[PDB]
């Protein structure tokens, strides 16, 4: 019937989305709220509920418990949105104790035996678990979801690359504060200011996009991914949720904006075909107004709110270049929501027992 | 020997920069402050001094006077930052009454006998005045300055186009509130939001960049400007001053980021050679840190604060593509400061008598 | 099963009528009216500056003219119209026989028009009968007070009912939505605080006084004429939520702990009658010294946005306490208060099925 | 001759104001710039210049030096804006080495032998230095300046208390981000939010106000300060500088707002009588418009920008109650500026030699 989940980092900006979404989930229960600094306290009392609505009634009085595999014989699934550096070793201890771990943290994203999973783009990479368990000599496993900023690009770019001779994408991002966590970005960095994130962050963004694109099954074979040029210039400003990206996308041969638009509108993959509960009907929603999408108004779009990437502004720049913009909800699709969708995919494929 | 200026729209976001800058100018005097709504009242009491420092002491008691040429016998120069639509015909009346008019308004920016002037890029186009006067059959003249957002791009792009085989620039802008004037942008459009300006504004921005580039004297001759692809995706957020732009610039042939960076660092033009009072020593300042320029910290940079375009983040994307960002103070270089510098060039060239 | 028209349906108040009536057990949002936007699909023109998404069965409705003759089938008019335009329009609707629940200022001081906070002065709906006879109309007008006045008068009314309150000195830090759209320019509030000025301060206390003058008290000291009120009002860059700091003085020694229990226990006719939009706790009291906060508490309560959230109850001296209050300015402060008033009027037989 | 100052915490939000103001001071030079983390590096490269203008050119290349009494033989004055906890003992080490220490830190604010100094209000309390040197057995001394929030209230309240039977003041504050320092207040605490500071901060505020008021020499003797009731409810929002306060002020007997207004307009103290360089002409500036003062427009008011408290909105509430508002620049008057003014007074009264 129902799987009992633990949410690690349950009070954090990603944790609250697991709590919110799992409270309404048909078969995965938020059964165990883990923390460190606030172990012992009622969740409703200490959480910064920086998201829609209010802490779920049935969750407010639940006690925050230790992050300890041995206290968790009763848990079936581990969701892990832990800070970088701390996540890595914890997620291994859970896998070594036999748990399926779905991680939103960066630590394991480039391990060659760990899926870097966007369920609509590279669902077959869950097969990596087999080799992982064998070589790591553990009975559980780790899957990761990618950097939210990498997903806001990789989703529409992956859709495009599957059917077109895309040879470059040159990206500018304007990301929200919640992507940095709490305390995260100091207020003085973003009041009357735009904070560039710097070369390191630009680089890791395209690095993750390349891995995700390398794992997409294409309908055309040109150009080779090695010959695709990607670049990002990334920034944070004083928005709460929603990462906005402007993409100039180039092609090896003449490509019509209107054909690419239809490809984006019609985009679907295995989560849709399988009818997974958290799969949006329209993982890419395309808007036609020239002032949409906007962060405030469109970050909760779609039949599963916050699970759809919202694209718009599709326009021919020249015969071999188009402009589009994309908006992703950074803690729903970009983190917890993609993590729950991944869990549903793993359950359906037989990797996690119901 | 000195000149008396009138400042039309003196209380507006551009007008206050003319007031602030001219209060210290060695020879152009802010003598007549014009307006519509508050005519009769002291300047200091009606103005929203949304800029550095305080209303100048010898200005605050000056009365706001009508915009009427028949009241203006004693004035030598008109500065005109009037709204789109209202500006065109008023600017014509002033020219017909014999006044030199330096306008920051869009209305005359594409008249082929009217200069669209960035003093460092196309100073020779002041020559259009001779034909203008003949054909319009007036004794005065109109000179315009370009859209601030177009200058933020055209200054660095013009310096590059001069010396390199630039064949494309793909731009994303993150502009400040003050560019829209007052009441300008509603607060609800920009709190926890990014506001795209739309296809019209994107189109007019590149149209102005094309006209400016078409008038830059190049040291190379490939490609022809007709084969350069330009595109912009423009937005406003809740910054007060400073327009921030991300430029991906492509070349016809292999081109080194470090060479382009030196061309930018070394950029100077006729305003520097002439030592005009408002000419920055470094019309383009290059920063090397991967988190600079930042809007709050770098919008008043330079020996003439706010007159320099600040570029940074220079980086190779691939052999034929570089990334850079630029920051322009939208009401100093982008409007009043550019206008004062234009006037200084016209005075020095004998178009305005001293 | 009653049909409502929502006037000003695309406005910051109108979107709350649409959001809340979409799921109401018995009042259906049947007609969306406008001015500039008439003839367009509601979903295409609306700035949905509120939680969630435009309700699907409302997004496809066509915005219709604000015209009393075109509304044969409607039982209730909700009227969040601009000051000046509101007055005459609301009169035409009452004249045509419609119950008119108004959030606009125009009629708020007419002595035959309720200025209604359902938990504080529900008996003033009685004014309607004399209203209908003297104005000679079959419909009627009821108004809801200024959101800022409600943020103060709800907790001040609960206190005034049971304690010898003789003063309240108020500072407000109000949200941008209170001014509507285009409303407040962005340059007035970025890196700034915008005082609203003497007129707004004066109208806030004038409304509070009329409300307090209509509260049924359990004590009789001091007389209201001897109560001193003052407000200093401001807006900042918050989206919804009006936040108020109140220093409240009393004629005699009064315990903050007792006043805190009175606020926690406060209930009125809406709660007694179990009206669908009546919150269980019209006043919610928080204990943390950093709460309420605008972002986190403005949607509090079993009916989200309908409760006034109070906190920071503290003894200043024997005859003075400090508290703060937070009201959702378009839910409790406008449309949600309006809907609760409608349910009260239905229950009391003033609006017929 | 000039006095050579050391500025501790030179790169902080208070440090930058010492740097800016001392750069133009007639006789106190910013000679030694101290730090901890950034020791060794050029000041210009590491500072966040979150203030007006730019880092002074003669300062930019100065190296940040260790906070160590032994390196400072050449130093005549120490300005100390160090974090609470760390300041106490350090400021003691400097005084023990014979240095005059002007502190903005809270640590010694309530030592009964250490002045808690607002130069216009309690200038005679510098006398405390004599007992201080004797009892502590040190050649130097410590003087503190008060919490900026407390100064915003105590300046107007002290001018009133001097001449009226004031018996209560009930204060609400709306404070800026820079008052918390950097990284200071998290962005997520203030975007679309108001952050209450809590009971502790409300109490320390009135505790400091009482000490200040108790040291004001009055012209009336009722009521006794022990019988005055003070309360504050404090908050921060997303403003950069400037603390705004609403005060309801009660009196034991009938008192006219217009009379109190004139008292405020006319306020002056020893700093003005002595013509100290950093003493504003009008330490309280009174505005008449019912929408002034406003944080952005009035935080730099006055002939010494940022050194005047700006009051407005004077209004009769009842015969014994008035309402006013005050705005203080929190790092100028509220910190460095008041600190420099204290220094000038201490030099003028002969506590600091030359
Ligand atoms: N936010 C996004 O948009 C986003 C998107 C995708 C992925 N992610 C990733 O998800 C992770 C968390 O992000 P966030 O934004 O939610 O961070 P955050 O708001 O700073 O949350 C930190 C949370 O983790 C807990 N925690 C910290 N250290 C721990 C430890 N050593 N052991 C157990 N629990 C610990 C804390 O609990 P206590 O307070 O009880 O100690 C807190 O609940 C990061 O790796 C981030 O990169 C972020
Ligand atoms: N802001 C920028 O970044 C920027 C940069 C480049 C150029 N510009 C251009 O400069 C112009 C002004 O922009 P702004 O940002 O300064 O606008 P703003 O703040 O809205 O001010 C407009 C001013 O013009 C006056 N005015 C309006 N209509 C007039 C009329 N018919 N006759 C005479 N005076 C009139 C008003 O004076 P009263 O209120 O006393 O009537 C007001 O002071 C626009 O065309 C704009 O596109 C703006
Ligand atoms: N906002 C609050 O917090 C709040 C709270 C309490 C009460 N109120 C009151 O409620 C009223 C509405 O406020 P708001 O904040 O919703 O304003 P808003 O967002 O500016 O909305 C104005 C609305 O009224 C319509 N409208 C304008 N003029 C009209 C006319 N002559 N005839 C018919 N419809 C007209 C507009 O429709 P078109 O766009 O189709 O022209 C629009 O839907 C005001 O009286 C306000 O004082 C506001
Ligand atoms: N901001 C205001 O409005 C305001 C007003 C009045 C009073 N104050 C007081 O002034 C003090 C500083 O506040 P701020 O707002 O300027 O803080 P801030 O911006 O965080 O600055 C802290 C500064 O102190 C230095 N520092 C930190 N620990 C140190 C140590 N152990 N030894 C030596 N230096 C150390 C740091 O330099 P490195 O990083 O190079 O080590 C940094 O330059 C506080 O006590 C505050 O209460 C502030």
């Amino acid at each position: 019937r129902t799987l009992k989940a633990a949410i690690l980092g349950a009070t954090g900006l990603v944790g609250i989305e697991y709590v919110r979404m799992l409270s309404n989930h048909p078969y995965i229960k938020p059964a165990y709220l883990a923390g460190k600094g606030s172990v012992g306290k009622p969740y409703g009392e200490v959480v910064r509920w920086q998201t829609v609505g209010q802490v779920p009634k049935e969750i407010a009085d639940m006690e925050i418990k230790p992050t300890d595999p041995k206290l968790m014989d009763d848990v079936d699934i581990i969701f892990s949105p832990l800070p970088q550096g701390a996540a890595g070793p914890v997620e291994e201890q859970f896998a070594k104790e036999g748990f399926p771990v779905i991680s939103n943290s960066p630590d394991h994203r480039f391990d060659p035996d760990v899926p870097l999973l966007v369920p609509e783009l590279n669902p077959h990479t869950i097969s990596l678990i087999d080799e992982q368990r064998k070589r790591r000599e553990w009975k559980g496993f780790i899957v990761t979801t990618p950097l939210c900023t990498a997903q806001g690009a990789a989703i529409p770019l992956g859709a495009i690359f599957k059917d077109y001779k895309m040879d470059g994408a040159f990206i500018t991002t304007i990301q929200s504060l919640s992507g940095a966590g709490y305390p995260g970005i100091p207020s003085l960095d973003v009041v009357d200011n735009i904070l560039p994130l710097g070369d390191g962050y630009d680089a890791k963004t395209i690095k993750e996009i390349f891995r995700i694109l390398s794992e997409v099954k294409r309908n055309v074979d040109e150009p080779k991914l090695e010959d695709v040029s990607l670049a990002a210039t990334t920034h944070r400003i004083a928005t709460i949720h929603g990462h906005y990206e402007v993409l100039y996308v180039s092609f090896k041969e003449e490509t019509a904006a209107e054909k690419v638009k239809e490809t984006l509108e019609n985009f679907r993959g295995e989560p849709q075909d399988l009818k997974l509960p958290t799969a949006p009907s329209k993982p890419i929603i395309v808007m036609n107004e020239d002032t949409r999408p906007q962060v405030y108004f469109d970050r909760w779009a779609g039949d599963i709110p916050g699970m759809s990437v919202v694209v718009g502004r599709l326009k021919q720049v020249n015969k071999r270049m188009i402009r589009l913009v994309s908006l992703i909800h950074n803690t729903v699709r970009g983190a917890a929501g993609g993590g729950i969708l991944a869990a549903e995919l793993l359950v359906e494929k037989g990797y996690i027992e119901k």
